[PDB]
């Protein structure tokens, strides 16, 4: 078929990774869906309604307040139109992309403890529903604490990204990811503190060590710097967001880019574009070969299914793997071993919905359908529903192999079962 | 969590390298998994006694060989019926029943071409008496496969053929005789004859591994215990040689003599048995499993799709066993392919097929007896049950223990897709 | 305390992901900067006491854009450029030979070699430039038009096929067989084909270059922020890294140099970010995969470079001293990247400039006459090695290096290896 | 190469050996590629009343016999010592041509400890009885700690300093042991016998592949010894069993495999020697040299000694070109034992003029040993030079060597032995 010649299919066969490099072409187009989320920063530049909707279907998946600038009802009013321009395609579910909300602080700057601005800014934040919280300037594990005892009652299900930039925080990083639920490698601040010759270690260390941890990790700053005023990119920055990804982050970063330059739409396009490409030259051999040895063992049914799932999919060249969610947690698990299938999501969660964009390969659908009375038949049009968007959406073929990951009984916390289904 | 874990060579089994493997083995770290590789024992005067019999199915032979080479029709007929009386004397308790698969070893072609006419005679024989596998003498091109196959007729259609490699011309020829045969038997006897002596270890090596790629059956035959035929106790030698057929990937083992006409038949078995079992914890999983995935292709067939799931799933979380549902034994053979260091309890209500999985190294097969339930999902799970009391009661399974349990989606063979992830409780 | 800096935790790390969390930002590298730094030469550049700390800042090879500038100003810069290269030529035990090369303007619409082209290609081989960078290779055809036009003369010039259109990277394999290195022109590639595919393109031909064992470089915007200012984007570091990591033989400065406000300041910056990644370079994978890929040879010039490399890997040698006429010992050492340094000691001016094409080859140019005794000559050009290493910080007394010889005169008698203790 | 012919890439198993994984080095064993290679692993035959007839002794080491073992639980030192003149005279019968003389090493296995701990007063005699004689090995019995082992080493008193001693782990306490014994012997014998006695049967094996990779990892020579070829001693061939044993013995990695009463007692002690070689030979060209070497370098500790650093650029040299051999001038046999470690195709044939090292190195598995007599040159570099000749003539004249074949030369800087350093790539004239 001309199947096997068109996601890098002959490069990822290669016995090693030099042969791997030497069977990349540029002509073998990939046809898999972009999984490395996209993480907008909204500004002047880009909080206009119907702006905010041309970026959501360039492939904005997170959009990114940054709390050193603007006033708390600038930063209202900037939510509101994102959850406007989202909610306008909520009209075919099918098709539907949830957005997450993400805060980022302004930072301790020379103080001890969480700044009385970061205590406002995170309530806010909890007042708000943030899906997500950037910290700023996390040094030590304490950081973490402060961040999210400071999400009070109602705010423990957002989740804290440390963000690394300086270097007591890239030395105390096995201390941070521990505490934190995932890492952003803020590369300004960090090419500052540290020699700028020095920052690639950093970002693929922590990337490495995120990977085997399978936390989240983001890669930040000035990516596509130059199209703030420039309609193109430069060699450097298209290779810096496919080598971003090739590292194995979960999320690229637009910020000012998208902020308040003046090709907000095409810096979306641009990160997409080469996200798609990088994605298919992942040399998935080792990268499996490798996430498991050095993955521990596990009891958990939700860990063992993963891979068993994961394994599945390769072996067959699976189209997706779609798996119930409330969570998102057995998403999240699946997406550590980093498989050519994507990830679709199903869940009745819209936070979760929306968390789950930081794991890479996950593709979250919202079920907003009423219930069945048998959970089973429950079961079942949750999955048809994971078909049927994957299908409008080009996941999908009649004729296709699936992975079908869920639970035996309801509630999370139970994912024990994996299925090999034929697309009808 | 599941605290001193030194034994089943496990240290040995997580070593980052073969070298590294082989300076972490201890002769300490007992052995706790059940015995994959199958026993075949050669049936003859030293053996034919059905108290004997039954010692012999307790020691652990799982196939009952009768060399059509000596004796009479009848004498085998009663050979059979003595190991079928032996084997059905335990069925009052189904929980603990071990099926015993009947082999019918051929004379051979002996001095001419194509199939010899006592050959034809003893096919049909086979037929009549209902065995379940054919050792074919001196096999040398897939037209002699295809010469057997046709002296079984219709009915015999279900009967496997293990084809005997015992010359040049088969060794040249083999990878068109494995290609039309259930299974290989290196037939060490004459091969050593036909080819020189020390070049045999090479024929051997090279069709077990062969075998192993291409998910068929492979028996090591000839002189394993020799010694044992006059002596209580094997040689060093002896022993080396079993040890060294199990991790070279032999789904089977043999005894023709050691059984058949010598003075210590059951402690030839229990030999073979404790051999086996130090040998297959010793096999070296990481490469070998690697390796496997590696060179098998990639599959859109259901069922080789959730083998390698359920066995990679299997090795994540040190599962007891792969409990698996079969009807034509066909789903247990491809989770048996990947080598998994987890028991594939077969159950199956197909006696035959139960009988002929034992071909297929790490495929412990139940024979399920109750007849169908109204609702299909019921019927499955009390199979599944079945399983697992099975497992309990001959030791392989505990409370607290995690299980993989491989399923299909509808009735029939060739429907299995599903994976599930068990706590025995 | 040997074992911490160079990445060295790193590097004897059993898998890549283990490697990856090994990388410590604190572990300082203490080796040479072994990719080589292309700098255009421009208005911004062309000044002798500006190429002098351009020298010093870490300039291997000057490139001249044959697209602007009339032959009276390409000969005035080369000129001048010998003129700061022969400055240091007091000291032959510190001289740094810095290699000339003549960037072609391009057919443009013409299919074949352009008129201009013949003219530039004949300035070369009159000016003695060592490489020639031929631009819009589409073919293994064009390289033999641009070999022609050379003469009988140019035949020592190295060419580097420019790959800079979607023809010339499908015909690859045919251009990298007739050609001495290749240029991944970035700049011209991203036009041709879509910019998200050219890092395809880049991994592709390095990849296949390194197992061809010719040199590769990687040319365009690079560090384009520092025309304008004194510091690059996290995205040029991060790209001059990776072009490192990929495995680029030279990295290359057009623009920064020759037009840019801060010239020096862009050698300095890829000179740092180029140690960095040199580094953190997984050497165990990259060294098992050159050999598995690399066929057996009869040749004792490429038996005696791997057991040279792998006696080099076994004892943490600090260099490997490798006396050459032609430099293609030093290439074959090269091929097998080792840690070690490749101090290549050669009488040749021309092989000592070209020899910066190749990675982790630092050429010495020895001047002395030849000795009455073959034996004693070569003891001597093994003790210069080792004096100029030892005066440039390679070497410290106690360390072990391997030292690649002939058994006569005359280039293509490479076959002794030999493990010295430094004294 | 390709032009080196297609004869020779199916031939010692080189289609299995270029492999990229072990199932597929296993699926391309051809029992038509035949070995091309001398026999590697070495023979140590047990001299009994079947075999001290000095005829019969010249029959088999033609047959290959490298080692000649004298077990001293059986037969009084009159007997021993006659053993020993027989085996020297039929030795020095080839001393005739140099260029195809054999060395034979002269090995003492010791009765034992027995019911007893520490040496026994017999062991002390016959200790002292092995330096008075000049045997070149000593197989010390029911070794079980390393105190053992210095008590073997005093009785051999300050002239056996230069003793090979090869410990036999003949019990549970021994295997337990392992490590520590390893560490003060020169090598180890897997002593399967009373192995297979004091350990459950079914585990010896376990004990053998251990003790086998422990001792390749640790550079030292280890010896597979009992019931390896047992019918032989009234059958004039082998169970299947048996080839298979010693097939799988020298895949395990021993340097050494043993005969002890098949040519002690036995009826075909000649044909017990060549069938072991045949099977040597055969079991050689099929191990997996591909991950065998780069298993031993990411296992190898790095090193600042140029005798270890010279070993893998030459080795690593030989696999590139597919060299014939690898000449080594040795004085102690150090050098060689060094570029065995890493067990290369290419056959090590060590130059020494020591006649004692000549015989020691046969425990070093790919080590060829040629005693060279003739006399010291003047001038140094001559002698080297000379020596590296006769390496060649030899390598020659015992089909090692065809002219136009790679070899790679290790030599050092200076005389006396630890300076090796140096490695040439040579073409054969
Ligand atoms: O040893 S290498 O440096 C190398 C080897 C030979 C060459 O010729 C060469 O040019 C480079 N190395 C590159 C990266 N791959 S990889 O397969 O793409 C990969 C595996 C594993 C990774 N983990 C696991 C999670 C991060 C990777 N993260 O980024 N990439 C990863 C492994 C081999
Ligand atoms: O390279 S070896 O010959 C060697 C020999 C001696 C050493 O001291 C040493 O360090 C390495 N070595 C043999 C054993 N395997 S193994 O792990 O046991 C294995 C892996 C894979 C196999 N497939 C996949 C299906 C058959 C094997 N089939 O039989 N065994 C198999 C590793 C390789
Ligand atoms: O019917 P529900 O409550 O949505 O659950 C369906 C199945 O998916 C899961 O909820 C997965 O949830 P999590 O990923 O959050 O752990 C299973 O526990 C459950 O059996
Ligand atoms: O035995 P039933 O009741 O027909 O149930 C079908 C079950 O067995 C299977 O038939 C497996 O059979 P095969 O391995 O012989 O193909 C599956 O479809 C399912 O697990
Ligand atoms: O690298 P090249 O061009 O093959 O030259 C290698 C040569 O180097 C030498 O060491 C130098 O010898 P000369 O200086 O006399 O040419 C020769 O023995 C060997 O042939
Ligand atoms: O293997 P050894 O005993 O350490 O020595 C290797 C020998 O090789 C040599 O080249 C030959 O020297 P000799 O003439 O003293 O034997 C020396 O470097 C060294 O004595
Ligand atoms: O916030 C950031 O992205 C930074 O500091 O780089
Ligand atoms: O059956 C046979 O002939 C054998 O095993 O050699
Ligand atoms: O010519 C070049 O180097 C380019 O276009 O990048
Ligand atoms: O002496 C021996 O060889 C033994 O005991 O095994
Ligand atoms: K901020
Ligand atoms: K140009
Ligand atoms: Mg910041
Ligand atoms: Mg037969
Ligand atoms: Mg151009
Ligand atoms: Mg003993």
């Amino acid at each position: 078929t001309a199947f096997f010649q068109q996601q890098q299919l002959p490069a990822a066969m290669a016995d090693t990774f030099l042969e791997h490099l030497c069977l990349l072409d540029i002509d073998s187009e990939p046809v898999a869906a972009r999984s490395t989320s996209i993480i907008a920063t909204i500004g002047p530049a880009s909080r206009s309604v119907e702006r905010l909707k041309e970026m959501i279907k360039a492939g904005m998946n997170i959009a990114r307040l940054n709390f050193s600038h603007g006033s708390h009802e600038y930063h209202a009013e900037s939510i509101a139109n994102v959850r406007e321009a989202v909610e306008s395609f909520a009209g075919s579910p099918l098709s539907y992309r949830p957005v997450a909300i993400a805060l980022d602080t302004k930072g301790p700057g020379s103080g001890p403890g969480l700044s009385e601005q970061d205590v406002r800014d995170l309530r806010f934040g909890v007042e708000h529903g943030v899906d997500i919280v950037f910290a700023s300037f996390v040094r030590k594990a304490s950081d973490v604490a402060a961040v999210r005892a400071a999400l009070g009652p109602e705010g423990h299900g957002i989740k804290i990204i440390s963000k690394i930039e300086n270097h007591e925080g890239v030395k105390r990083f096995d201390e941070i990811l521990e505490v934190s639920d995932g890492i952003m490698v803020a590369r300004g601040d960090l090419g500052i503190e540290i020699p700028a010759e020095k920052v690639f270690l950093a970002q693929k260390m922590m990337i490495g060590r995120c990977n085997l941890a399978g936390k989240p990790v983001v890669c930040a700053t000035q990516m596509l710097e130059s199209m703030i005023t420039k309609p193109r990119p430069t060699r450097a920055e298209t290779s810096d967001v496919a080598n971003a990804v090739l590292d194995g982050a979960d999320c690229i970063m637009l910020s000012g880019e998208t902020a308040k330059g003046n090709f907000p739409v095409e810096a979306v396009k641009m990160q997409h574009a080469i996200a798609r490409e990088a994605e298919a030259a992942v040399y998935h051999r080792q990268l499996f070969e490798e996430l498991r040895r050095a993955a521990p063992l596990s009891r958990d049914p939700t860990e063992v299914t993963a891979i068993g799932a994961v394994e599945a999919a390769f072996k067959c060249c699976a189209a997706a793997i779609i798996v119930l969610t409330t969570t998102g947690r057995s998403a999240q698990l699946l997406s550590r071993y980093r498989p050519r299938a994507a990830v679709i999501a199903v869940t009745r969660s819209a936070q979760a919905a929306r968390q789950v964009h930081l794991c890479r390969g996950v593709f979250p659908l919202l079920y907003r359908e009423p219930p069945e009375a048998i959970w089973a038949d429950d079961v079942d049009r949750r999955v048809q529903f994971g078909i049927e968007s994957g299908k409008l959406r080009g996941f999908l073929r009649v004729g296709d192999l699936v992975i079908v990951v869920t639970g035996w009984r309801p509630g999370s916390g139970y994912t024990n079962i994996m299925r090999v289904l034929s697309i009808s």
